[PDB]
Order: C-alpha cells, then structure tokens, then sequence
C-alpha cells in the first residue's frame, strides 16, 4: 500500500544518517575528540586535522560500537 | 498489507538500538572511555563506574553528536 512506501522511505533515510558523511559507502564508527562530532568511517576520520562540521581541532579519533552496526566491517 | 506490518517492526526494532540499554528510554548519545562501547545515555553513563557490555572501567564519558540524534 502507499503505508508500505511511506515506512520504506523513513527506514532508507534512517540507514542513510547512519553512513560516513565523507566517502557515503561506510556506517560511521568514529568519534572526533574532544568535540565529539561522530560523522565518519575509520578510514575518512583518519586523515583529518580538524572537524568537518565545527572546525575544531581533533586531537584524537575514539573508535565507537554502536547497537546498530550491520556491516561486516564492524562485526 | 503484511509487508506494511514487516516494515513497521523493521523501523521500530532500528529506533530500539538507537535507545539507552540501561534506561530503554532515553535515545544513546554517550561512549563509554576508552572502550568505546557506546549504548547508553547520558544519565545512565554519568552512574556506571564500569561498562554494561565489557565490564572495563570507565575512565570518562565522551559526549557524541550523531546525525541521527
Ligand atoms: C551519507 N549518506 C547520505 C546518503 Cl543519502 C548516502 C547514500 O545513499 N549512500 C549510499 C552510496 C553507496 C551505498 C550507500 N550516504
Ligand atoms: C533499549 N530498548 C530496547 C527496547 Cl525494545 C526498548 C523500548 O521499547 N523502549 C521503550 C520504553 C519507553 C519508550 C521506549 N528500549
Ligand atoms: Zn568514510
Ligand atoms: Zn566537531
Ligand atoms: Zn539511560
Ligand atoms: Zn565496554
């Protein structure tokens, strides 16, 4: 029914918030600190200087397990 | 129709593991340092001296911003 293309629609946005902001292919399971923003993969968080939502400087990556983790990545 | 029903518990079970697993009520914004094991909210992280899934010590509470917060 158009209820089964509506909840389709609210679980695909609902995966798509769980993925890296950067690469779009991997769930995020990074943590920038001491800011706090987790947005990222291991691999894009890696690399950064500074945080590419507020700017500010990381001075370290904290590696977070989520409930939610499905990929085989973080299993 | 039934895949309406499959939808729904499929939603409701992700919105579930987005919640606290101490409290079940409050949505999951805090890790557990140096772990990492991040389940719980803030509430309940700031009374937990070890963590719920791997029993080590929590050395300090990381506050995360998720997108889907
Ligand atoms: C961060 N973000 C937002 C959206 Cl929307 C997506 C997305 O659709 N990613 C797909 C590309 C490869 C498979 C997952 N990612
Ligand atoms: C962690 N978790 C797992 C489940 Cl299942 C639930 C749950 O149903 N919580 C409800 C109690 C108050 C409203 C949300 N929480
Ligand atoms: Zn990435
Ligand atoms: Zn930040
Ligand atoms: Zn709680
Ligand atoms: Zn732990």
């Amino acid at each position: 029914s158009q209820q089964t293309r509506v909840l389709q629609e609210k679980l695909r946005k609902l995966k798509e918030a769980m993925l890296c902001m950067v690469c779009c292919e991997e769930e995020i399971n990074s943590t920038f600190c001491p800011c706090g923003h987790t947005v990222c993969c291991e691999s894009c968080a890696a690399q950064l200087q500074s945080c590419p939502v507020c700017r500010s400087r990381v001075e370290h990556v904290q590696h977070v397990y989520l409930p939610t983790h499905t990929s085989l990545l973080n299993l």
